């Protein structure tokens, strides 16, 4: 149904799913001129020292590695969050070239990828349910412009080729997410959506200032994965990333300045 060409792209997504067109959809413009600091926000803690990775699946419209969820391990809390968020997931957007990509943009700037790292609130006891309720999902958002490589990213890109086409899956155990982080946890926040269908008003976005830098020999790996299944013509997954959502009412707060 849904996907991102000129046919079933973000332009068509609000026929299925007319939350498309709410007023907490995201991704939005962060206009560094306009976000409040808040003295009050806490420093994020991102807790993933005992994170199960357990497998890495082409879902036809991005890559995610998946984690055990099953027990408190790798949790994000702090921040504008209230309680304790469970890692289930990360995955990607990015571009057919280095200038886009990403889904949030900073002053209009769009950088080459988008890294979402997805987190459920335990308070809801999975993640299905979460997805359902207004504070479900914390998603921690990470920029990523071409530059030297990110060697904690290589072995997700060495993984690619075995699950080219959509539905693959490969066991990928022992991967450590620490190593995607960026130096600094400096970060805006704002209320939106999911950023592909069902678009639910359902998580609380943390966007972190401080982009990684990968190689671009990392990011042409990316763009060699297929939207298509094993057997069908070939499309390469590129360009999935949603445009910026009119901001509405809300109000974009900066953990600095
Ligand atoms: C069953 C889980 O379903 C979904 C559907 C859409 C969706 N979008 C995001 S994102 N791009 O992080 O805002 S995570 C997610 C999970
Ligand atoms: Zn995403």
């Amino acid at each position: 149904h849904w996907g991102y060409g000129k046919h079933n792209g973000p332009e068509h997504w609000h026929k299925d799913f007319p939350i498309a067109k709410g007023e907490r959809q995201s991704p939005v413009d962060i206009d560094t001129h306009t976000a409040k600091y808040d003295p009050s926000l806490k420093p994020l803690s991102v807790s993933y020292d005992q994170a199960t990775s357990l497998r890495i699946l082409n879902n036809g419209h991005t890559f995610q590695v998946e984690f055990d969820d099953s027990q408190d391990k790798a949790v994000l809390k702090g921040g504008p969050l209230d309680g304790t968020y469970r890692l289930i997931q990360f995955h990607f957007h990015w571009g057919s070239l280095d200038g886009q990509g990403s889904e949030h943009t900073v002053d209009k700037k769009k950088y080459a990828a988008e890294l979402h790292l997805v987190h459920w609130n335990t308070k809801y006891g999975d993640y299905g349910k979460a997805q359902q309720q207004p504070d479900g999902l914390a998603v921690l958002g990470i920029f990523l412009k071409v530059g030297s490589a990110k060697p904690g990213l290589q072995k997700v890109v060495d993984v690619l080729d075995s699950i080219k086409t959509k539905g693959k899956s490969a066991d990928f155990t022992n991967f450590d997410p620490r190593g995607l982080l960026p130096e600094s946890l400096d970060y805006w926040t704002y209320p939106g959506s999911l950023t592909t269908p069902p678009l639910t008003e359902c998580v609380t976005w943390i966007v972190l200032k401080e982009p990684i830098s990968v190689s671009s020999e990392q990011v042409l790996k990316f763009r060699k994965l297929n939207f298509n299944g094993e057997g069908e013509p070939e499309e390469l997954m590129v360009d999935n990333w949603r445009p910026a959502q009119p901001l509405k009412n809300r109000q974009i707060k900066a953990s600095f300045k």
